């Protein structure tokens, strides 16, 4: 009895063949592991390193069929030691017959071919210098995520590629049976063969892993802005200002975790970069987790300028850490705003925005907010923003945030937070109104948001709405659908509430569902801390140019002209939709209405595009000279 | 030699239709060399030793050493012969194989063949499972349908009443797939004795593994859920003990037919359901694939699957048959009228007067093929039911053709007490029989009217009407109209109805009618129809009075002839006054009053002695005397004062209260919406109680009772009445009652 390789491509490579009583026959496919493999070429002459099954480049077999169902454990020195059934005592047909590809490891190479880059194509295994591709057998996304750590890029997404078809065609596959996910490389994968079977109404294997357009920002004053870079395979390069788009901005900014898109800039608003440049339109749908599985038309004939990059600030903005404690989990809250540190006051500071907090630092759920100054009293300023975070929003950036007119308090009232430090531990708005504090109220129950019925609606029944929502007292509780009516169910119809009750169901009702009510009669709330923005003029061909003026506790009111600058003018344009900067007038028309001004010294930082979260100093409500009133014209 | 004397045998086998062949030659025991062996010699092989369906062929030492001489060598043989010599050879004895171990054969008789069923919800049920060589492999589904599966149960056997395909609660076993392509005719006694692909490791990727579920038929419930009653929702079934959901491939009308009808909730109408719950997840579904349409059960269709796929990309099916809401009309003194009943399912209720609308009446009628609606009456018109008092309102749109497909908006326990029962009058209340005839498709015509039977006067009496008429009786086509006492004589009153019909009528009663001074016409001049039976052929009013102070409360005057005249008061009723006041613009009821002011001109009578039925609106269809210009005193002239049509109700005093409207037979309400002073104005404009100071809302009065007519009233302030001013009219009001609105008013 002896043994040998035939029509391969080495000497330890091919159908494998087997002599019984002076003839060649060779043995079935069935019962053929990855250990039986092993046992055959550590009885031949070949390296072990690697040993799969298959028969690479060899056709049909010829002769008798002699053994079959081998079942070898690896412990024995030869193929015919093991567990055989017994000699010429079974059927196999002729193309089913065995083979093995044994190798130490230096010739077994992985390329993907036909796409943008080394991370998205048509995967290409090269054995012994034969080149193949690898047919779709279970090749899911846990399959895929295997050879992409093994190339290097990241982690896979979906199976496809784009660009570049023209591959070059062969008739030798490969074929996986199951890997975990969890391997180093495809060679580590359980019984994969090599060669031998055909496939025939299942097509090639298709590979974009994730750094195949990966995103970067470069420069910026604030955390998640500045110029925005992909990654070409090896290479860096920016993007021009022509291709783009708010969903290419939106995805991306998704990506890098920095949330919703909130600036989109052109021109080296951030500084023109030294690399280069690419010239690829995205096409985001909107939805995608990546700028990889984005599709990008091809690159055109013309090339853009160096200083037309495309630069984006996102929402993620907020700074804040814990000093002065004991652990990184425990102690005094300060947040980084225009250029300063300070403390955090503790007017509107509660436990479901330490959660957040602690969500952000990876702290844990949060266990207590220690009163006073209990780990340390305020050294220089003193920031007097409002958060109001629900609670479910994985960062400070995600919450809404009140900083405009917001009223000091001293230092020994500052906030700090206390956590658990366990990584492992883990109902009410207005819409369609404008702002945060005002609009049709909606309430969440049985998994959807409801409306209120309006009647029995009173302004003592926005007492309590505002006070849970943290919009103070209430100035209006309409009905008749003011600001339109809803969709979804009717939770509450009728309200008698003292106007003192802590939350909106602490109040006497008919029961959950029990309505009589259509949506035409829904409810709505206009509270004191409703804000609204607007320029003024005397019957004008333009709106946007004139006398600033903000509402607040239900009255009009203009803002001081003290301390003002660039970006703060450029934040009220943008709000008010129509520039991205502006500049101060004087007095013009030497009329208006002698409203007084409600605040003044208003400071913006970089990011906000809203008002209302620039500080500026408290609330005032007093008389002032035209001098002193804002005048702005947004180009 | 002929062969009759030689002889073959099966040797070193697992029985006699199993192993090495042996042939008997000169005294000599031999085998037979496997050079040129195929499947046509084992077919061969496997017909003389009544070993049946050659099913593998081996060599060399799957059956260990021979013994003896060798007789054949190179044979050619075809896949039917009589016997192993009969093929052509080189020679007897004559061999070149150079070999030791020769030939064995494996017949089908001798294998080990069995069948098993793994993975399942009961003792049979679930994968399939064939013994092949040792090994246990499965079967592709390819053409694997209900008479293979009936085949395999009878093998296993377990009940074969009801027998289906499909791999319920089992997952794709791994092995080999031994059997592909089985085509059983629905009798054989083995799965494998059928035509069937080679036994051979398939390769079969686009199909999965094949089962089965066999069942006495005791153990299958088909049940409706998420809908607003057993009649309606997502199709579910309980098979042995697992429920599952029903895949919608070709879930069309003619299959939800099939449901409704094993249900017992008449038809299928709609493929959605409106959803009163939710309804949990489940894991197996059934497919279906184009059922008849007669069956009487889901269970008698053609090669539906249980299990074996998951139904994505498709949804679940659902349907709402008839009986989701049934109407029916009980109470009436003449068809198509009376109080309005609803069936839930399966339990009868009494519906509220103020969760209708007129499309719903339409809607209503229409089901009950009784025609457009006429009047909608309540306050319990023909008496109020003693069951359930259903409290959800009706969204109906027009042109729809059942209940069961309105949209509805549920409400809680109903506020209203059973004495707001609602009632409909549609169109086709007219009576008519055939009588004495041998056929009811032919015979004398008669017609009830008042509280009696008549025989009708043949005067006006044509082709036309008597087609519509076997229409109505579902008797095709009318033949002829024999004239003279064909069928015998009237034996009562003889109705002088003129009927006017066009000719494609459905119902007589959607004809044109008139009774108002219809002449008569003596006891032999008599209609009578005779029909095909072949069922698949196919005037003006006025009230006059000295000044216009109101609009209707004064003479009555009718026109005919040309010119007109007054109307006889004797035998006046309450209906007869309803009838005019409603015919002239104003509420369905009256006051005849005497002559009042004396000034009226000496006009002269037309006709006296006039009736009304219930049911018509217009005075034409009253029955009456002929006319006559006789003249007339004026202490038979006839004087009508009749109820206005916009009313103040449960106010303090009167000019002060909620408005109530009348349309449609009913007193509905004005809802709130832009209720201000101008529209107030023009309200207190029509009734005298001169300028108003104030509209209300939100029901400040009192909450009504009825529908809801005007909407969004939108006066300029001076117009002559009310209902010249724009509004959302006749219903569509999306308005409660808690929005009635209210007038007060300066005395
Ligand atoms: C797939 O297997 C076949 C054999 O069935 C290989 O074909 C033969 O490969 C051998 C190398 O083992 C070649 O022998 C040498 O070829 C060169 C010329 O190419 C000559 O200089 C040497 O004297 C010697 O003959 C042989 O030519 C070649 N024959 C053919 C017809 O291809 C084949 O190489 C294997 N596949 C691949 C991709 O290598
Ligand atoms: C769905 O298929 C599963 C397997 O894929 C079936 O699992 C097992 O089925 C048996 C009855 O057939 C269940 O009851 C067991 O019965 C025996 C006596 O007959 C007893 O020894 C056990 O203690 C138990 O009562 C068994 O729980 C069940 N096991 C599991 C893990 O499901 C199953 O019957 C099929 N149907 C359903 C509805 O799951
Ligand atoms: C509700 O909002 C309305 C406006 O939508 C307010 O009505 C105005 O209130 C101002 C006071 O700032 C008065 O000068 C105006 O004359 C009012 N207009 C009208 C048409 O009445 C009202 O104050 C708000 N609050 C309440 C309780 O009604
Ligand atoms: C993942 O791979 C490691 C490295 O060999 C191995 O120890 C571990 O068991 C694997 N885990 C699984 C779930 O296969
Ligand atoms: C159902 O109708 C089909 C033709 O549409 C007919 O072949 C079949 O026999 C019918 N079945 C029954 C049970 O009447
Ligand atoms: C109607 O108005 C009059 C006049 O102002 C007033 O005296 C009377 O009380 C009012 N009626 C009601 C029911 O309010
Ligand atoms: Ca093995
Ligand atoms: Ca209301
Ligand atoms: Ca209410
Ligand atoms: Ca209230
Ligand atoms: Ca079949
Ligand atoms: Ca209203
Ligand atoms: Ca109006």
């Amino acid at each position: 009895l002896s043994l040998r390789l035939v029509d391969g491509v080495t000497e330890c490579s091919g159908r494998l063949e087997v002599r019984f009583q002076g003839e060649w026959g060779t043995i079935c496919d069935d019962g053929w592991d990855s250990y039986d493999a092993a046992v055959a070429c550590k009885q031949l002459g070949c390296p072990t390193a690697v040993t799969a099954i298959g028969r690479v480049n060899a056709s049909k077999g010829f002769g008798h069929i002699w053994l079959d169902s081998v079942s070898c454990q690896g412990h024995e020195p030869a193929i015919w030691q093991c567990k055989h059934h017994e000699w010429g005592k079974h059927y196999c047909n002729h193309n089913e017959d065995a083979g093995v590809t044994c190798s130490d490891g230096s010739d077994l190479e992985l390329r993907l071919r036909g796409g943008g880059s080394r991370c998205a194509g048509t995967v290409e295994v090269e054995i012994q210098r034969l080149l193949g591709k690898v047919c779709d057998r279970g090749w899911g996304l846990k399959e895929a995520d295997v050879v992409c750590r093994q190339l290097g890029c990241g982690s896979a997404l979906k199976t496809s590629y784009q660009v570049y078809s023209k591959i070059q065609a062969t008739n030798t596959w490969l074929f996986l049976s199951s890997c975990n996910g969890n391997e180093t490389s495809l060679w580590d994968c359980k019984n994969w063969q090599w060669g031998g079977l055909t496939c025939d109404h299942y097509e090639e294997a298709k590979i974009t892993c994730s750094a195949h357009r990966e995103p970067r920002l470069v420069g910026g004053d604030i955390p998640c802005s500045g110029r925005v870079e992909v990654k070409h395979g090896d290479t860096w390069g920016s993007i021009c200002d022509s291709d783009f788009s708010l969903e290419a901005a939106s995805v991306l900014c998704r990506e890098l975790q920095c949330g919703t898109v909130v600036s989109i800039l052109g021109g080296a608003h951030f500084g023109e970069g030294n690399g280069q440049i690419w010239a690829e339109e995205f096409q985001c749908e909107g939805h995608e987790s990546h700028l990889s599985l984005c599709p990008v038309a091809p690159r055109p004939e013309g090339t853009c300028s160096h200083s037309r990059d495309v630069g984006v600030v996102c929402s993620r903005y907020t700074e804040i850490r814990l000093v002065n404690g004991k652990t990184p989990c425990e102690g005094r809250v300060e947040l980084k705003t225009l250029g300063a540190w300070g403390s955090l006051c503790n007017s509107h500071w509660d436990i479901e925005d330490a959660h957040v907090l602690c969500q952000q630092l990876k702290c844990g759920v949060a266990l207590s907010t220690p009163g006073g100054a209990r780990f340390g009293k305020g050294n220089g300023q003193i920031w007097r923003h409002m958060f109001h975070c629900t609670g479910t929003e994985q960062h400070m950036g995600d919450c809404p945030v009140t900083a405009l007119g917001a009223s000091l308090c001293p230092s020994e009232q500052v906030a700090s937070v206390i956590c658990s430090g366990n990584q492992s531990q883990t109902q009410l708005r207005l819409v369609n109104g404008g702002g945060r504090c005002a609009g049709r109220v909606e309430i969440y129950h049985e998994g959807s948001w409801g409306t209120i019925c309006d009647d029995s609606w009173d302004l003592s029944d926005a007492h309590v709405v505002c006070r849970q929502l943290g919009c103070g007292e209430a100035i209006n509780a309409t009905g008749s659908a003011h600001f339109g009516e809803g969709t979804g169910p009717i939770w509450l119809d009728e309200m008698k509430c003292n106007g003192k009750e802590s939350r909106i169901w602490q109040c006497h009702s008919h029961g959950w569902g029990q309505q009589n009510c259509r949506h035409k009669e829904d409810a709505g709330v206009i509270c004191s801390e409703f804000m609204s923005l607007r320029l003024t003029s005397e019957a004008s061909r333009e709106a946007c140019a004139g006398r600033l003026e903000v509402f607040y506790n239900g009255a009009w009111g203009t803002v001081g002209k003290s301390s003002m600058s660039e970006t703060t003018v450029g934040v009220v344009c943008r709000q008010l939709g129509c520039a991205d900067k502006g500049k101060i007038n004087p007095a013009s028309l030497d009329k208006a209405m002698s409203i007084p001004m409600w605040v003044d010294n208003v400071q913006c930082p970089k990011g906000p595009d809203t008002l209302w979260q620039c500080p500026s100093s408290p609330w005032e409500k007093r008389l002032a000279s035209p001098s002193e009133e804002t005048w702005i014209t947004c180009d």
